């Protein structure tokens, strides 16, 4: 089963990243084999959303948070003025662009606008959504979404210039949970807003709503965010409680694409340490996912597909598991081909090469997608331009530790230019 | 009738995959089964009053923990007396036994631990939570310090450091059960690795059929606040979903301002989480991993649990002298409540360590005809079950008994209709 | 390790196949009953004694040939051969008598007369030819008069309509026969295996007996050894889930009737050990609906307990055979030793795979619990004499809480002393 | 629905059996190859043409009987019949030499040399009892016989007991039930057959089920119920090939025997429970860093996701098609090759349909690869494998020559 690859890659490789637990035949055996001495090796795949506020607004502090692992900056429009939020956005952009001198240092960071909330779309939300479009935000976290028409109202308020902005619906009350299917259908993703949910429904039922919503989003292949009070005590203390570390680990094990920090980064005394703690827990929890059952169940539950991007994605993930591929390099214009690979939860990192700065920021919503922004002008021959981008992903991957000489990588491309034509999977040996 | 299959997450229970099971979990599907995960409450100034202890017993406290890292022997003797007074204040059909557990100060075996363990035997404690167990010889030392008079006391080894996790298998083999002592574990190993040690230890204890306790900071914010954080409710629910037999409260009940509410909160979460367990996979995996056995108690237990699942039995009523027959039923995680009828006050207290075991203390002297004595105890289990809401007329129950008096002879399973 | 136990412990069906071993000898008693057709080659009392010793459990009388007088003589000869072993408990074996009708536009006049002959001669089973719909079964049931309601009706599926209306036929029948001879002429020959596998699967799911019939060892009508396809066919019928396997021309007119019975016995024993019980039991459990019938609930608990301890046997007390049939439906590896006072139920339970009938004729004890104990001990002592059990073995015992049929609700684990 | 698709979607093997339907017609092309023994009843060119049309894929020459001159004439007649057949529909037919048997006999050395000189594709080596027997056959084939496939016949107790060492050095196995049924108890042959088929399926190597499959058809026009069951169960067991011996070599109904195996195999292939089979084969196949192996599992997974009508693969030696076949896709594996020997030999692998490419070469290697893929599509449409609107998976490599398969592409037809 694993004997030839154990001889080739070594016993040390197979003792890391919870690989003994990954090879177990049952979920019970998988738990029994989890090992505190089995170190994570893969890059952290669950994105961290940090709320920006008084403790995390300065350019110097934002540079530290980007280095600690922040992928998405959340602006809570329930507090502060438009002037206050515009300055936060400018500071985030200055900190992000301070690393732009090279693909080895650059890390795209998405900007998300979290609305104040509502009897339908409020007048303040209309003004805040217009502010978001004018300031080029990547994502909207829509507060108190209760039905599909609430999403349509947010979409209309973004106007024709905001068509590319992702709408993540926040489920915060009983109606949102009950009408979940209709809301998910029209949203780009979901946020389990546990703060309000824990007041709107009995506190002892929140975990059921969280697990159900994460499961349904995983089945739909749409991003899901777990939010609120994940590391709450870290607002005043340098180390979290045992329940808080457990909560972050279990959100990742449940299947969350993103985890969030609110007061921990907006007002707390340890914003950088809170990001570092979520980073450390998420890497441990990602390695502990039982991929054997998860991949089997995602295949069994997902309907058959005639979409070549979907068909190539499952073949690429299956191939990555067969050879313990270090990465899956994918070319993408909108992020969709990377999202379809992410839905099958590969252990291999999905390195997404794109010319779209906005798609590079938005793909942080999908677990395990590492965006690489390609800035070179197009080659005269399209096939050469595709090859250059694949080589850019390989060289960036090698220079950044994702790839090593001798590794196998899976490369996912399409047959013609433009979004929607991904249909090729190639197995390449890194030299 | 019809609403039965809507409740207790039964639509999610019938799912063909774990992913579909999650997708079918419903916040409107109310729990019906009695809460199976026992609650351990640490005794302290917030919970020493006899009147406060009566409220904690009513709220759901099953085991009272005495932390010997604080207070003198005189202090702990008063704690024991107050717990016993509150427990004995309670109507034999509704009486709830409450175990007393002694949690040692810790270290080899210290001289203070030798004195504290002798105090425990002299005061009749049921369980010892042995601190900082690092190897099998630590358990043997605790057992020797309990002496010949403490042979019946259960030893739960607390795993609190790297060595304890690494030598886990040898420790589990000689212990009655384990406690995942997350407080010290979270200081001894990186905080971000504690969940791995917790999940591994719970999985291994579930495989071994031995009790496992999840402990420390589960509802920490309720020491000062009336409602817990979202991470705390998640932590309690995930400990139950992981497979913990018991969950614990430390500062929340010993020194905080909401000891009764903290017990009520663990009770409420545990009931919701138990209904959300995917028994289809869990039972299949426990059966597959459990070795073949020639012990009639073990063979009867798996047959009884299989029968209970076939008919959606409301309960499995088992007669037990030491608690062993109830423990062997519990290891297969039936959805049916295991109602354990015993004359041993100590066994009635100790079986709270096993998930889904509801002990009933039978006080009547033995009937002259042994089959009549067995029947009267089964009827006592039924009448208690009806009064407490476990059973109703028309329910099916599985009754587990043995072929002769004395411990060790369980060998019969019977399907009974409640009249 | 014997009885394919290394293959039994495999985690996948593919691994199970890879671990099958020609040197792993079968130990369990043969569980699939053998039905032999009685005719010119197998009618004599001396030949019938050899067929009983070789393993024949059910004698089939084909009413498409011969007179009532001819068949009455065959029945008398079978009964004389069976009773010749009534002095030795080690060799006495009940043998069922099955009447196979000539067939039909509805119930034929000849079938009414032949079914009446069956009732008058005390036959145990009817193999009803060309059953095409539920009303055909109702007609056979009505023709079984006021005296034969206890006779089992096994519907023969022999044409396209019978296959298409299978669910309605199975619902009203006691069991099914896959009558491959006519089926292979009525539908394309290359589709018969699909109908066979589907019908066996559905009968296994319903917990009703299914017989695989016709041309299983055909070449043995003239040759002393079968072809490689014929041994394969018998083994695959057992692996498919057939409760019984049948011989027609091989025993009725062939030159090697005893050898044909011996060959089916030898193959069935090898094939039964090769069954992948791990998957079979899991799938039977998952597909069977929840039940509030204590006999059904006790049966699954007893089979689960037998697997847990590798029990040598499950001893069950039964008056009608129903408690043994409900144990058989879960396909335990342990032999189901059925202790009954009903001579008819003892003959009829041969239709259920793995049921070994023991006819008990002691007068009833005044104290019911003592009468139950005496019968359980009779099953144990017969099991020891026949090689099923030894001192130290574990056995599962299934009984009810009060006398009379329909109250099975107890499972006990006993250590043999 | 057709091709037992209701049974294919079942959640358990038991439910799969319950859903099998005699009215659900097979649509896929027959995947299990038929080996027919050539003899007096099937030697003529006219008879051989009818056998090729009926479905014969491999012609077996039994060197236990007849002279070298007799077998050379049989080979010439098979080749004349094959070459009588339109490049988009041409069907390659392999020639297999079945040795007399024993260490290596002097007669076998002469017969193996005859085989090399006459360009046989396969050797069915009789009575293989250990790895050194396979080495001796390989040595007797010499340097000119390097490309010939050796299928070891397991015929006795020793061969069964030393099976793993024999399989390791052989190209495949034949379950030679005739001798096996005399060497071991007849009632144990099914265990040896099921074990050997299971182990060959795990190893990804061809396995042949042989002897007395349709025996009664030597004198009768229709087989017995046990014979149709035997053929169906060999396919369900996982056999890559099924064989006819006396039925085609000396019987009165050789063509009808081939037609009967074709009809049963098609029905049995649709009745395979792919949901369990693919999951088990995928789980048991070892992890690998070989790009052909990695591409093969990705291609089979992709084919199942979209209900692909076919997987078109370019192959020089047949290896890339064999690695796809080992995962038992429901999609036909259309193997496009320029090697006539590889086209003949790939009949040993279930579900591989060889197409011998004889179109003019393109100047640009990438255009030449594209035209070979288009040839597979056009041939597929003509033969009924593909229709406009179908999805196909295409498996190719990054450079010319064997061993470089590393690409899988999803293509919509027309
Ligand atoms: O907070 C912790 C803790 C934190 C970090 C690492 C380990 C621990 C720990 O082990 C622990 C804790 C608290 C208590 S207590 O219930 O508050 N209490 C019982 C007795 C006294 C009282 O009656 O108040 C004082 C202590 C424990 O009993 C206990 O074991
Ligand atoms: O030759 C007699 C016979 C001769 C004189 C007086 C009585 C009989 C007689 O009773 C009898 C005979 C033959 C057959 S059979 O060859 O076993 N037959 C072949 C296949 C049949 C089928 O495809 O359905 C069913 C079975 C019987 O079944 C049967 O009972
Ligand atoms: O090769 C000839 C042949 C050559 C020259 C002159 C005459 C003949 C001839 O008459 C003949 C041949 C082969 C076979 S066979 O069917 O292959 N045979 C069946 C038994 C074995 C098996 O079960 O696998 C394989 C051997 C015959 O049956 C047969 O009659
Ligand atoms: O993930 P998306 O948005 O569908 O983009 C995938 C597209 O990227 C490509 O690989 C390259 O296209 P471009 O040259 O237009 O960037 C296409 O072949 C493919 O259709
Ligand atoms: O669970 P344990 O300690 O083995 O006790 C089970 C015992 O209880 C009984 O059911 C009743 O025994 P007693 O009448 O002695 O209480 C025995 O038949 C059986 O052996
Ligand atoms: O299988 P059946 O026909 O329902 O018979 C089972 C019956 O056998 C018994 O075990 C013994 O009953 P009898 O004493 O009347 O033979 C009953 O308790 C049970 O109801
Ligand atoms: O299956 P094999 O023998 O490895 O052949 C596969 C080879 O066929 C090809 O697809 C085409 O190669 P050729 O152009 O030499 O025919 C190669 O890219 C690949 O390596
Ligand atoms: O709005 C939120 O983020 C919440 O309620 O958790
Ligand atoms: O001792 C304890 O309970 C701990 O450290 O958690
Ligand atoms: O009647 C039968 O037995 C048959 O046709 O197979
Ligand atoms: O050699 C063979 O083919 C046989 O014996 O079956
Ligand atoms: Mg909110
Ligand atoms: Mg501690
Ligand atoms: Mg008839
Ligand atoms: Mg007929
Ligand atoms: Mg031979």
């Amino acid at each position: 089963d694993v004997a030839q690859l154990t001889q080739e890659l070594g016993t040390a490789f197979f003792q890391q990243q919870q690989l003994p637990a990954a090879m177990a035949d049952t979920f019970l055996e998988h738990l029994c084999l989890l090992d505190i001495d089995s170190e994570p090796v893969a890059a952290r795949s669950t994105s961290i959303i940090a709320t920006i506020g008084p403790a995390s607004r300065s350019v110097e502090r934002l540079k530290e948070m980007i280095k600690a692992g922040m992928n998405i900056a959340r602006l809570n429009f329930s507090h502060g003025s438009h002037e206050y939020h515009a300055e936060s956005i400018a500071n985030v952009r200055e900190a992000v662009e301070s690393f732009a001198g090279s693909p080895l240092s650059y890390r795209p960071v998405a900007i998300a606008l979290d609305t104040k909330g509502p009897p339908g779309l409020s007048e303040q939300d209309v003004r805040d959504l217009r502010f978001g479009v004018e300031h080029g935000v990547d994502i909207v976290f829509a507060s108190f979404v209760r039905k599909a028409s609430d999403v349509a109202a947010v979409r209309a308020a973004l106007g024709p210039e905001g068509h590319g902005i992702k709408i993540i619906s926040k489920i915060e009350n009983h109606e949102g949970v009950k009408r979940f299917d209709e809301i998910l259908e029209v949203s780009d993703g979901i946020m389990v807003a546990r703060g309000d949910l824990g007041i709107e429904i009995p506190a002892e039922k929140v975990f059921l709503a969280q697990k159900m919503m994460i499961g349904r989003c995983n089945l739909a292949g749409k991003p899901v965010v777990c939010a609120t009070q994940m590391l709450e005590s870290m607002i005043t203390k340098p180390r979290p409680t045992r329940a808080e570390t457990s909560d972050v680990a279990n959100a990742v094990l449940d299947g969350a694409d993103c985890i969030m920090l609110s007061g921990e980064t907006a007002k707390g005394n340890f914003p950088v340490e809170a990001v570092k703690m979520q980073h450390a827990i998420a890497r441990e929890a990602e390695a502990a996912v039982y991929h054997r059952q998860l991949f089997e169940e995602l295949r069994r539950a997902a309907p058959l597909s005639r979409d070549p991007t979907e068909v190539t994605a499952i073949g690429a993930v299956e191939a990555a598991f067969k050879c313990c591929a270090a990465a899956i390099i994918v070319l993408t214009t909108t992020g969709r081909s990377a999202q379809l690979l992410s839905r099958y939860r590969p252990r291999a990192a999905v390195i997404a090469v794109t010319r779209s700065a906005q798609a590079a920021r938005q793909v942080h919503l999908c677990r395990g997608v590492f965006p690489l922004l390609y800035r070179e002008p197009p080659e005269a021959i399209w096939a050469d331009d595709v090859d250059r981008r694949v080589q850019f992903g390989i060289e960036s991957g090698k220079l950044r530790g994702f790839l090593r000489v001798g590794d196998l990588v899976i490369v996912v491309t399409g047959w013609r230019p433009g979004s929607g034509y991904t249909n090729i999977m190639r197995v390449l040996s890194i030299s």
